[PDB]
RNA sequence: UGAAACUGUCCUUAGUGCAGAUCUUGGUGGUAGUAGCAAAUACUAAGAAGAGGAAAAAAACAUCUUAGAACUGAAGAGGAGA
């Protein structure tokens, strides 16, 4: 589980969907040390769904 | 270094000697890798093409398709004319 409302803590409103892809890309290469990271397609739609 | 013209002496001649004219023309510095590349709400994911996202996150990646999210809001950022 990502706790993203502490990284999204009073982020710019304009860049908070765009920066929570930035964040679990970095989760990922922090974890399994591959700078090659994928997003599933339904992950993508769900972060900016609201 | 340069490869095809030139020099010394006596007279004659002058468009004859530059540090200045906010001089003329051309070239070049410090400033300085500095001031800046901040109006117009906004981009993201997967795929393709390409030499062109690499990597100890080098946190950003132009074009096209699809999905999401959006703006102009019909006296329009629409469709046409002088």
């Amino acid at each position: 589980t990502i706790h993203m409302h502490a990284y999204l803590h009073k982020e710019s409103f304009k860049k908070r969907a765009p920066k929570a892809i930035k964040i679990i890309r970095f989760l990922a290469i922090k974890t399994m040390k591959t700078h090659v990271v994928k997003f599933d397609m339904g992950l993508n739609q769900f972060i900016w769904s609201q």
